[PDB]
DNA sequence: TTCACACGTGTGAAA
DNA sequence: TTCACACGTGTGAAA
């Protein structure tokens, strides 16, 4: 929990926390506060669950797209930097933090999925997912594989799934339709049939996650993955000559990302608010703080101007920002968590062979649809059915109390019901069927 | 997943030395032509009973061998067959430690044990005892550190500190651990418990320390000593720590007790590679070589293998950790130890957390413990008696509702029909369920 | 050991 | 939207 004088930082196991903790660190020699990293495990599932009752860090890592739920339960404090603060990152990116017209957290990075790729074993990297199955073909003869990528989170196989017109939420009239789902039509199917495809015909393994295919690519046994600008630190310490370039096509659709905007927000439960902004905003958000933590691991196009136009220059960046064009912001709402556990199933029980695309994606339509009934409605059923049960209970008191039925000495409910039955006029048999 | 026949796949775990691992794979395959895939995904020892239940799950399992019981009485292992000539190449208590209704059920590989780690730098003399390591912290805040940072969120880590003073799991007697004999709960290990609890209180510890956060903190210089086992040299080797081995310290004038756990390779009942899993264990990774590849990655400990244990227990490392080794025990394999760390594991987070005093919370455990799993046919039984209870139930107001003619609403719930037929046999039925003649 | 009612949430109605 | 019976397991009685 919390505790004033101290500053505590929630970030995802991926980025560089270890740079980050040598912003705290300094931070902690300047004015003798002491800042804590910890990259726990379901982070941005954690926080919801416990901020509710003020326990959390003080400030927690994550894209975007989660903080609207978060702000919508009320646990994040409000950022209101001065003006002079606000010009220094891109607006576009200040958007991304905006929830109901108020900034919910600090932007820091823009994060989208490129194609990267081992030149040894290919310097020629495909610009179809379509010719992917015979590049396979050739590299299995070899002993690697074309591609592994992470198959167990839907982040990274959304930009195939919407290449040819899968969507989350359809965005009309200003506003994101929380009720427009775009994870059934022919484009997310003819993008999750080929993924599926690609493990019927034993290109990819449905079992696949993050550890085995970084693993894989970083000890040079598979052509290509699917990471973000985080993953390359560690591509940098093994021997492996990549490339970082733009997704692949998808019936000659470009694969369209969804772009992440990591984000600083502050726990509103906190007692070090202030002394979290004056980390945040001049010691992280500046050159040599962002400076830091990219050199642990790289953390995309920073959103801070001033550090931005030097990151902007290196390849690597400019081709994240390629895939990012051809991609889409995500939504901020609450309903993101509901959608990205949907669709997660789908591609999941699909990739199993659990399900049918079909099946899938049609259930995953309905699932990111679902209303999670409030805690009122909760009570409400849990009291509804403790009173139906007290009545009946109070019923069965008063017939065994009073009946003077000819009852075993120890028997249910039941039988107290066929000794009323009988005496009402009305025949039990053994199984409970019951008339006059 | 499921495992195909000619190709190799390897659960192990994340601290343990995977990338050695996978380096003797790549000699099997080169010998043999058959590839062989390590993984280490989480929660691996709760994972696997989960899917090699039905014939999924990894060819091989690698896990402290406590947990094997239990994977056995489920039919999950296949039975290790290892020619008497091999079994004499391991250390005989070794293969006790995998022998389970009187058959082998896994290949031990290494013999672990926590130690005491203490930065040499910070802390020439380390302390011999628990009940000075509250002083030792006050001195060392005064420098911004702290004394001790171990992770508190997997009991294994706690035990040998509540076994110290006389706590237990289950007790052995007559050749066998009696499952309803369980020591958490005893004054030993309430002594145990608090004394942890009471660091805490006195903000000489925090009580979400987890293994990564004291890991951090010691390979960083933040704090003195950590508790660990051998898997965790190599990442203090690369740091600019000092660092020295040695015994635990004592609680009450006593020896803390670690469990002492061996590194074993379960063979899946489900793989039709039992004959090359059998050839990779024997024949590539329990050599010389193949433990040294591994060892190189990552620190095994004592491994089971004679030959080559003879050289690890030159190092003075491995003399400490089998120090502590002596002054522990080995763990049951028994099914029921999974319920026991379950049990212990909640009641250290529960009690360092405040949620539950040290006495509540290690009743619990005991009962927890202790607590008979029923078998499947007995859930079976319930949940058919059930069943059973609601279908005669459900015909009996189906009945009512329709001969009835009790001029009920269109609808109406079962309690209404059951109040008209108590005014039919002459009841008054209140609002709230009150009946009488 | 078996057993019965409690328990809160699921599934599906009915509106 | 509210509502009701289904659902399998928990708590604890009787033996
Ligand atoms: O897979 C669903 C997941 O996608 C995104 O998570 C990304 C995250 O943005 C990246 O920074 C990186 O850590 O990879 C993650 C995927 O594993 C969404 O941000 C997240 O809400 C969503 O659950
Ligand atoms: O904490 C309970 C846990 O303890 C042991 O797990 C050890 C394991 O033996 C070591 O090899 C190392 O990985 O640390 C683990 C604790 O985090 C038991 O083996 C395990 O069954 C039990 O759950």
């Amino acid at each position: 929990k919390i505790e004033e004088g101290k500053l505590v930082i929630w970030i995802n196991g991926d980025k560089g926390y270890n740079g980050l903790a040598e912003v705290g660190k300094k931070f902690e020699k300047d004015t003798g506060i002491k800042v804590t990293v910890e990259h726990p495990d379901k982070l941005e599932e954690k926080f919801p669950q416990v901020a509710a009752t003020g326990d959390g860090p003080d400030i927690i890592f994550w894209a975007h797209d989660r903080f609207g739920g978060y702000a919508q339960s009320g646990l994040l404090a409000e950022i209101t930097p001065a003006a002079a603060f606000q010009d220094k990152l891109y607006p576009f990116t200040w958007d991304a933090v905006r929830y109901n017209g108020k900034l919910i957290a600090y932007p820091i990075a823009v994060e989208a999925l490129s194609l990267i790729y081992n030149k040894d074993l290919l310097p020629n990297p495909p610009k179809t997912w379509e010719e992917i199955p015979a590049l396979d073909k050739e590299l299995k003869a070899k002993g690697k594989s074309a591609l592994m990528f992470n198959l167990q989170e839907p982040y990274f196989t959304w930009p195939l799934i919407a290449a040819d017109g899968g969507y989350a939420f359809k965005y009309a009239a200003g506003k994101y339709d929380i009720k427009d789902v775009g994870v059934d039509n022919a484009g997310a199917k003819a993008g999750l049939t080929f993924l599926v495809d690609l493990i019927k015909n034993k290109h990819m393994n449905a079992d696949t996650d993050y550890s085995i295919a970084e693993a894989a690519f970083n000890k040079g046994e598979t052509a290509m993955t699917i990471n973000g600008p985080w993953a390359w630190s560690n591509i940098d310490t093994s021997a492996v000559n990549y490339g970082v370039t733009v997704l692949p096509t998808f019936k000659g659709q470009p694969s369209k990302p969804f772009v992440g905007v990591l984000s600083a927000g502050i726990n509103a439960a906190s007692p070090n608010k202030e002394l979290a902004k004056e980390f945040l905003e001049n010691y992280l958000l500046t050159d040599e703080g962002l400076e830091a933590v990219n050199k642990d691991k790289p953390l995309g196009a920073v959103a801070l101007k001033s550090y931005e136009e030097e990151l902007a220059k290196d390849p690597r960046i400019a081709a994240t920002m390629e895939n990012a064009q051809k991609g889409e912001i995500m939504p901020n709402i609450p309903q993101m968590s509901a959608f990205w556990y949907a669709v997660r199933t789908a591609v999941i029980n699909a990739a199993s062979g659990r399900q049918t695309v079909d099946a899938a994606l049609a259930a995953a339509q309905t699932n990111a649809a679902r209303r999670k009934p409030s805690w009122r409605e909760r009570e409400n059923n849990r009291r509804r059915e403790r009173r139906r049960r007290a009545v009946a209970a109070k019923i069965y008191t008063g017939l065994r109390a009073q009946g003077d039925y000819n009852l075993p000495k120890h028997c249910d409910n039941n039988e107290v019901l066929k000794a009323l039955c009988v005496e009402a006029g009305w025949v039990v048999e053994e199984d409970g069927t019951t008339y006059r």
